């Protein structure tokens, strides 16, 4: 079963402190359009959030727009690093988020 388009539909977000939760990230991305879903890396063993995650949109343009709209967008007191989830370097991070679940 294919699923390459999905890759084009996901923007990696980093440099997000504990003050910037999905509630805010999604809100930020919301300003760039409707975000299908947004999941980040959360250490269950440490019950603490890693700091980075990925947001999957419904339209490539929307995700791309969010990337260019954000991409190091000041908000977390530093900048919200946003890079295509289909990045070669982002692939390494996704490799961890590569669980595969029925999520819309």
């Amino acid at each position: 079963d294919p699923a390459v388009d999905r890759s084009l539909r996901s923007v990696f977000v980093g440099n997000i402190p504990y003050e910037a939760t999905e509630e805010q990230l999604k809100d930020i991305f919301s300003e760039v359009g409707p975000v299908v879903s947004f999941r980040l890396v959360y250490d269950r063993e440490t019950g603490k959030p890693k700091g980075y995650g990925f947001c999957e949109y419904q339209d490539q343009e929307t995700a791309l727009s969010a990337m260019r709209n954000l991409n190091g967008r000041e908000f977390s007191g530093r900048a919200l690093r946003v890079d295509n989830a289909a990045s070669e370097k982002n692939k390494e991070e996704l490799k961890s988020l590569g669980t595969g679940a029925p999520v819309i």
